[PDB]
């Protein structure tokens, strides 16, 4: 499979680069995109390349998607075509993996009516808003939406999503 | 499994998190040892739990044995009972992953004659003086020992250290 992820500078460090790594572990291929070309810094300084910027990507060009954490998604769900490229991607059913702050994506995609997932607590309110029911779990399987807290939950959110990417 | 890291402030963060994060996944069981129970943190400022000091570890307790790089192993390789452990567990052939600066332990371990393996080119030359062949790759399988030498090889590292822990 192709695996999109969508970040920006800002990025929980480990949330982008260790699924990045896990899920190219498994054969897969993985993109990152964001505003533009060229690389993005993380909160605790680490950078990572851009291979596409969101205008580039089709909304159907990817197998899955990858929402890490961090500052960034305060700033992607801004984006139009980020947040069109999300909505398609989840309403088609794809593996959408989300932790920390990226269900803000989420949000803005339109997307959560009726579902049922986790993100930090400090956006739960905000994620009740947008019509889901929020628990507090390491992970939550919510058909295609696979969504965790905070750093410590990497280990049980990957286990998770990689099942979904067979 | 129970697999065991030796660590200590100054570990280079990803190269610490991320497989600890991965080697849970597959449900085993992971410790973090140093010199003293506490937190320790990353050249990055991420802050890891240590589990057990040293001296809390049997040579023999352990099925596995992870080696982050960072500054960390500088100190850790003068810990008279962290060698014993690393001695003990490579000699003994349970699977040994190092990456980066981590083959430092193995060198004062006294293990390394007529390995090979990689590690960063910064101390190629006193691997050779250890009696290993060092080679310039992603990653390195010499029987039980596994290595690699910079965050970007994470995803390969841990692919073939895995195979080791089935």
């Amino acid at each position: 499979m192709k695996v999109l992820f969508l970040s920006a500078d800002g990025f929980e460090d480990l949330e982008l680069i260790c699924p990045l790594h896990r899920i190219k572990e498994e054969g897969h291929e993985v993109y990152v995109a964001s505003f533009e070309r060229g690389k993005i810094t993380g909160k605790h300084g680490y950078s990572v390349n851009v291979d596409l910027a969101f205008e580039e990507v089709g909304p159907d060009e990817f197998d899955a998607l990858v929402l890490p954490g961090g500052r960034a998604p305060e700033i992607v769900r801004l984006n139009e075509k980020a947040i069109e490229i999300t909505r398609k991607m989840f309403e088609a059913g794809k593996p959408v993996a989300s932790i920390c702050h990226g269900p803000q994506i989420l949000i803005s995609a339109g997307v959560l009516k009726g579902r049922k997932g986790t993100s930090t607590i400090t956006i739960r309110d905000d994620v009740v808003n947008a019509g889901a029911e929020w628990v507090n779990e390491e992970v939550v399987v919510d058909g295609n939406w696979v969504s965790s807290r905070h750093p410590g939950d990497l280990y049980a959110w990957m286990r998770e999503f990689v099942k979904l990417l067979k």
